């Protein structure tokens, strides 16, 4: 062929067909500009936010963060819970591994007082109050905490999980995207993960890069998370955050990194500078100069959202 002018077209209206056919977001180029959703929950990281592109984690979606042991998986999932009800909205926890620490949670932000949270005998319980909670239209976001953790009743008393997950999130998927509720699933390192893997709207690989050290000993860790399945943006995106031994995700952290590469704070050697003023010598500093000055530090915050999205 010798094509040129319209193909651009034909290619447009295939494009429009199989996003009415399979729904927004079964084609894209990885250079597109992402869907703008009204609600979103923020994750605590402005660079995990935008690395997902919309901002936050989407609602009414199945989400699965997957990784090693001790990445950041509960963290990042308690922070998300930890915004959905900064914005009072009402959250669930599944546990069946019963190793979530509420001192811990409630310094992320956690309202644990408010936190439902259910400790299930059976996996298959574990899903089917996780849906009567989602059905419920109250539910908000609902955390699962180990997909690993969920053994069949018969197992309890041949691909049992398998077909467990499968047929779990089959009813379970519809729920959510009637109820707006966005459910995470987090995973350990894949059994029940075959399907979960298909079902999920995003699917998060989080691990720990390096032991962030200052000093004395180890204060946090450095996390990278990468968007291998983003149905609502652009997939592929990688992230890199802080987490910080009993304090979470340093929100500040981000706001420095994600603000020098992007031109609005400045780097002059040790100094991190912002239109002016100075915030600090060495990033720890800068990291304490806007913990204690939040003000400015929205004001970091608000220009990065406003540069991208
Ligand atoms: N109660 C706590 N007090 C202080 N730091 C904590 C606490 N719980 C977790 N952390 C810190 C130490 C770890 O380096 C890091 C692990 O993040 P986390 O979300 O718990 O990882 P994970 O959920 O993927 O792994 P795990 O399998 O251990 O549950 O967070």
């Amino acid at each position: 062929m010798t094509q040129t002018p319209d193909r651009e077209k034909a290619l447009e209206l295939a494009v429009a067909q199989i996003e009415k056919s399979y729904g927004k977001g079964s084609v894209m180029r990885l250079g597109d500009e992402a869907r703008q959703p009204i609600s979103v929950i923020p994750t605590g990281s402005i660079a995990l936010d935008v690395a997902l592109g919309i901002g936050g984690l989407p609602r009414g979606r199945v989400i699965e963060i997957y990784g090693p042991e001790s990445s950041g998986k509960t963290t990042v999932a308690l922070h998300a819970v930890a915004n959905a009800q900064a914005a009072g909205g009402v959250a669930a926890f599944i546990d069946a591994e019963h190793a979530l620490d509420p001192d811990y949670a409630k310094k992320l932000g956690v309202d644990t007082d408010s936190l439902l949270v259910s400790q299930p005998d059976t996996g298959e319980q574990a899903l089917e109050i996780a849906d009567m909670l989602i059905r419920s239209g109250a539910l908000d976001i609902v955390v699962i905490d180990s997909v690993a953790a969920l053994v069949p009743r018969a197992e309890l008393e041949v691909g049992l999980q398998a077909r467990l997950m499968s047929q779990a999130l089959r009813k379970m998927t519809g729920a959510l995207n009637n109820s707006g509720t966005t459910a995470i699933f987090i995973n350990q390192l894949t059994t029940g993960g075959k399907a979960l893997k298909f079902y999920a709207s995003v699917r998060m690989d989080v691990r720990r890069v390096e032991t962030l050290k200052d000093g004395t000993n180890a204060v946090g860790n450095r996390t990278r998370v990468k968007v291998v399945k983003n149905k609502c943006l652009a997939p592929f995106k990688q992230a890199e955050f802080d987490i910080l031994y009993g304090k979470g995700i340093s929100r500040e952290g981000s706001l420095i990194d994600m603000g020098v590469d992007q031109g609005l704070i400045r780097k002059s050697g040790a100094w991190f500078t912002y239109e002016g003023e100075q915030l600090g010598q060495g990033k720890e500093n800068a990291r304490n100069f806007l913990v204690e000055n939040a003000d400015v530090a929205d004001e970091i915050e608000k220009k990065i959202k406003e540069k991208l999205g």
